[PDB]
């Protein structure tokens, strides 16, 4: 499950209070209508933060084998260590971004919890 890199290369919005708000969301005092609309919506967003997280996870993993790979010389190691580290990273500041928003947007409607859907 997601859990904190602690470092400087991640994105904060992993689980500090808002997954945990939209937690208690799953009964808190929305509706039956609005709760099974955010059970799908969030089922979508649970599972692309949890391929962030993979992807991550993967990007530090390749971050200690590139520092690893430039302190030999390969050279085609150290550009396929590059061309999948841009990858992942280009995952992380678009995944991130569309968190964030999708983050302010949930937040936004579930701090209402409105009642026929949001």
């Amino acid at each position: 499950r997601v859990s904190h890199q602690g470092y400087s290369t991640e994105a904060e919005f992993e689980e500090p209070r808002v997954i945990d708000l939209w937690d208690l969301a799953q009964s808190a005092n929305l509706t039956d209508k609005e709760l099974e609309a955010f059970r799908e919506e969030l089922k979508h967003f649970e599972a692309k933060i949890e391929k962030h997280n993979h992807y991550q996870k993967q990007l530090e993993i390749a971050h200690e084998k590139l520092r690893h790979a430039e302190s030999v010389g390969d050279g085609e190691r150290v550009s396929r260590s590059r061309e999948k580290h841009a990858l992942l990273e280009g995952r992380t500041k678009e995944l991130g971004y569309t968190v964030k928003k999708h983050l302010q947007d949930l937040s936004g409607r579930i701090s209402r919890a409105r009642h026929n859907e949001l």
